[PDB]
């Protein structure tokens, strides 16, 4: 429980252009992200709420990361499990960085792959970035206008 602490203090002391975090109140074990959308990608204007679960042991176990939010995106399955060992502070930077780079490997959710690769081979120019504004729209439905500040804001 102790790393994760100074951690969490770190965090909460250096606030990061495009991630808040918080722990779940309910369970301790758990922290509530929201990481915003890389810009000039399709996730423009994204936050994207998920959950932190630290196991019991933790630094001995990888932490887990599952979106709350709908997400479209071929290494996120469709229950948001995404499985980190693709790509704290690192760990939420490297996702954002793979929102706009998806690993053709493991292909998490096949109907956002299939998309993505229609989007590729020029087949479908039209569907997975829309499939994405869909879940950019529906994210900010989903956000109290208290996060909204937070973002747009610490950006100066």
């Amino acid at each position: 429980s102790r790393f994760l602490i100074a951690e969490y203090r770190h965090l909460i002391e250096n606030p990061s252009e495009n991630f808040k975090i918080s722990v779940n109140e309910k369970d301790m074990t758990e922290w509530d992200v929201i990481l915003r959308g890389p810009p000039d990608t399709f996730y423009e204007g994204g936050l994207f709420k998920a959950k932190i679960a630290f196991p019991p042991e933790y630094p001995y176990a990888p932490p887990r990361l599952t979106f709350t939010s709908e997400m479209w995106h071929p290494n996120i399955y469709s229950d948001g499990k995404l499985c980190i060992s693709i790509l704290i502070d690192t760990i939420l930077l490297s996702v954002i960085s793979l929102l706009n780079e998806p690993n053709p490997d493991s292909p998490a959710n096949v109907d956002a792959a299939k998309s993505y690769r229609k989007l590729l081979y020029k087949e479908d120019l039209e569907s997975y970035p829309m499939e994405v504004k869909r879940t950019v729209k529906k994210s900010l439905d989903e956000c109290s206008p208290e996060d909204i500040e937070y973002f747009k804001n610490a950006a100066s």
